[PDB]
Formats: structure tokens, sequence, C-alpha cells
């Protein structure tokens, strides 16, 4: 899964970040991987695909300074929506932490946003249920309750 | 390893989630709400000692899955937990956030009286986005700094 939280700007998982058919399906010229690991170095496909990457090495953990990247990881994200068809995918391996914080710092330093601001932003366009047939059958059951079966 | 309570009592979670003792004990919960219960499986061994109430629904995170089957049954069983005093309940599935959610969401509908679209907006309101305390502290920084910068 990825949602799109912003024009151009996907905050997604680490098995969308893996899936070249899906990558490739959404357009994503850029991502950006909140949990880069200096071992496992840049990713060898996205190469073979057009995708420019960045990798923050971040912990996910209360002790981790993450702010040490926030200006950097903005300039990234509007280097890559300032492209004409820019789209960015920003993840990291597990917890939305991660890539949510940086794309929150974005929204703040380019967008004007305030915290509260940006978080509205962020969690209205967070979707939970993708799967369509789901929403079809909760969307008859809304149907059905509003003419007034309970 | 996460979950968000999503409406008071109710918290919508993930698989860790459901076989972490240590963090249902100190979350008080008193009912699990499986959307993908295997059936030759059968109900985690560790809730019987826990004292947790569970339900198993079997389903599949596909979009020919009918997953209206269970919306009475599930909706019942979160309205007994919710019922019950000090009833907390988590709902998880294997993968994913549809199948859960999904139920949250029929449950919301069928027992409060909200149409999709309330209960959606009820539930998004309610996930968390930085769980991680310490980056929600240094976003709160940044976004002092920029106040600051703007007092002046």
């Amino acid at each position: 899964h990825a949602d799109e939280v912003w024009p151009g700007l996907y905050l997604g998982d680490q098995d969308m970040a893996n899936n070249r058919r899906e990558l490739r399906r959404l357009g994503i010229t850029h991502v950006l991987n909140a949990s880069h690991s200096r071992w496992r170095g840049t990713p060898e496909a996205y190469e073979g695909l057009g995708i420019r990457y960045l990798g923050v090495e971040a912990h996910d953990s209360p002790a981790f300074d993450m702010s040490i990247h926030f200006q950097t990881a903005a300039d990234f994200i509007h280097r890559a929506l300032s492209q004409p068809g820019g789209k960015i995918l920003v993840h990291s391996a597990v917890g939305v932490s991660r890539s949510a914080t940086l794309v929150l710092a974005y929204l703040m330093l380019y967008h004007h946003l305030t915290l509260v601001e940006a978080i509205k932003k962020v969690k209205d366009h967070r979707g939970i249920i993708p799967n369509r047939g789901f929403l079809r059958q909760l969307l008859a059951l809304d149907r059905r309750l509003r003419q007034g079966l309970e």
C-alpha cells in the first residue's frame, strides 16, 4: 500500500518500494527511503527504472534524532514534486513514524502548514479500506440502513 | 506492533500486537477479534490464560471476498466487548488494514447509526501517524521554531 497525501506525494510501505510493476504504474520518479541501511546499498532495480533515490539512515526509536534529516529530506521531496510529472514515494521498512515524520516536516517547511494542519492533511488522505470490494459492501450496508433496516 | 484507539475502548491494531502478551496485558485488552482467523489453527492459546475472549472470522483480503456475511456477528461481538465494564477490544487481521477496519466501520454504522462517511472520518481522525514520541517532540520543536520566527 501507498496513499497520496499531497499531489504527487505518496506515503506507502516497504512492499510497495519493492513492487517494480507498481512503482512503474503510479509512475514514481523518486523514492525516499527513511530506513536506509548503510550496508544494503541503493536498490538495483531503481537504476533500471529511472528512479532517483535518497536514503536516510533512521532508526525508529525515541532516542534517534530524525531532526537532522528534516531539511535534506524536505529539499529532496521538493525537488521531486517540482519536476514536470514528478512523483515521489516516501516509506521505510516498518511503522509509519519514519516516513510520516519526513512528510510532515516537508509540509511545514515548503507549504507553510503548522504541525496541526499538516497532521490533519496527511490523516485525511490516509486510506483505511483499499479493498474496493469491501468498500462496495460497506456502501451497500450504508444504503440499506438509511432506507431504514435495523 | 501498532494499535489505534479509534473509538473508546476499541483498538484497531495488527498481528504483532495480537501476539504481544506484555502489551495486551498493559493495554488491558479483554477481547480480540481476528478478521483473519484460520479454522485449522484455532484460537491463540495465550488468550485462555490472559482471560481474553476471542472471535475469529475467516476472511481473505480480496475484492471478490464477501465480508458482508460477517458484519452482524462481528458488530455484535464488538458491542458485547464494549458493553462489558472495563471491556477493551483489539480488532486485527494478519496483513493490511482492510479486513479489520471494514468490521470496525460496520460496527459504527450498525450500533451508533453513523453513515459510512461519518464512520470513515471518525476512524481516520483517530489513526495516529507519529507513534514515535521522540519524533513527535522533534516535530513540535520544529513547529515552535517556525512559530517563534513568526514572533517579530
